[PDB]
């Protein structure tokens, strides 16, 4: 295969550079603005990090987080985004697990750097003081095997490795094949970027499909969410079942903007589906897993059904194994869901033999019990 770099590949996708990519605190950044900032920042990270060094980013959602993440990748570093409110020992355990060279935290608290106070639109994270001002026209991307580890996603937390190949893989299946996101689409993800679901929705899909995403550094209280819906008016809403439960009293405001409502994280109850169907809003339930990059099995827009997880996305293969390890062919018979496909991770960054056994045989063992109906659609039935 030909060596490549995930940030460079995204930067080369054919979309208008003057269009929005990120929105933050009432401001908007274009693809061009972030691209310029990412290259400048990369020129500084290259003075600090050698290719392969790990970086832990314990930051609230913001354009600077997304861009710093892409700047790490540009120079060949391997970033991980974790909950900024992690306990001290939890942050330490993660940095030790990936042997990180650099941790970047919020203000006031490996080498540790801090964001500025005041929530600026763009942040230098003290790099100007640490390594000096940026180069003007940096482009020294670190290109590598497309199957090699590019960044980590931690889900005892284990670090899931994601590569250039399977990242573009899960983007294609979900953003393109399932949702058919169009350039200019406005996206709003309630889950944050330290969640695999949020990282895809907010960080990657804007670059991948020419869309733009609202980023919010505050926690998603239902009143904060409602504010954002009316200020931003997204076409696509990435939610979870409890969120839609909390949005019932505001159905009018929701349907005024949201045209594609997605739900992931846990099974969407039939009651929630039918309530919003009665109001004329289709909630598409889909399942993803960190070890699979993003959503791999979902209700297709315009064809969703209640109490169902839908059909495997294009390119994915789903299998059900019974308690003796045999593949289940019959419908209405529960088994453990195994999955392979474009988004499948190459494995955990650091793990025991038993931990890596989740990836045994070229499949990811979800640990979810599922059943298939006569048409091939899946239905969540609990955990093993
Ligand atoms: N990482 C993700 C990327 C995209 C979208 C979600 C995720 C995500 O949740 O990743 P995680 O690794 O935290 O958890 C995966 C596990 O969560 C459960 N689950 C998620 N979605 C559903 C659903 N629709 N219906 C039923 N169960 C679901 C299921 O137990 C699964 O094994």
């Amino acid at each position: 295969s030909t060596l490549a770099n995930l940030t460079e590949v995204l930067f080369r996708l054919d979309f208008d550079p003057d269009t929005a990519v990120y929105h933050y605190r009432g401001q908007t950044l274009s693809r061009l603005q972030c691209r310029t900032y990412i290259l400048s920042q990369a020129s500084q990270l290259a003075r600090l990090l050698k290719p392969g060094d790990r970086v832990v980013l314990a930051l609230n959602d913001s354009p600077s987080l997304a861009c710093l993440f892409l700047a790490c990748i540009a120079v060949g570093a391997i970033p991980a985004v974790i909950n900024p409110k992690s306990r001290e020992q939890a942050l330490a355990d993660i940095a030790a697990d990936c042997q990180a060279s650099l941790v970047v935290r919020e203000a006031d608290a490996p080498l540790t750097l801090r964001a500025a106070a005041g929530r600026p639109l763009l942040d230098d994270f003290s790099l100007d003081a640490l390594v000096g001002p940026a180069d003007l026209d940096w482009s020294a991307f670190h290109r590598q095997d497309p199957a090699a580890a590019c960044f980590l996603q931690y889900t005892a937390p284990k670090g899931v490795m994601h590569s250039l190949r399977n990242t573009l893989g899960f983007c294609r299946a979900f953003a393109t094949e399932l949702l058919a996101l169009q350039a200019g689409d406005r996206l709003y993800s309630i889950p944050k970027m330290f969640f695999g679901y949020g990282m895809g929705n907010s960080l990657f899909f804007p670059w991948f499909s020419g869309a733009s995403a609202l980023l919010d550094d505050t926690w998603p209280s239902p009143e904060r969410v409602l504010e954002n819906l009316v200020a931003f008016r997204p076409r696509v809403l990435f939610g979870v079942p409890a969120i839609y439960a909390s949005l019932r009293p505001q159905a009018r405001e929701l349907l005024s903007s949201v045209r594609l409502a997605f739900s992931a994280g846990s099974p969407l109850p039939r009651g929630e589906f039918e309530f919003w169907a009665a109001h004329g809003l289709e909630i598409c339930d889909g399942i993803g897993a960190t070890e699979v990059g993003h959503v791999f099995l979902a209700n297709r827009p315009g064809q969703a059904r209640a109490d169902s997880t839908g059909l495997p996305l294009p390119g994915y293969e789903c299998r059900l194994v019974d308690r003796e390890g045999h593949t289940i062919e019959e419908a209405g018979r529960q088994g453990v869901l195994l999955v392979r496909g474009p988004g499948l991770s190459p494995g955990y960054w650091r793990a025991s033999e038993e931990q890596q056994a989740r990836f045994a045989g070229g499949w990811y063992r979800t640990g979810d019990l599922f059943e298939r109906d006569e048409s091939g659609a899946y239905r969540h039935c609990g955990r093993e």
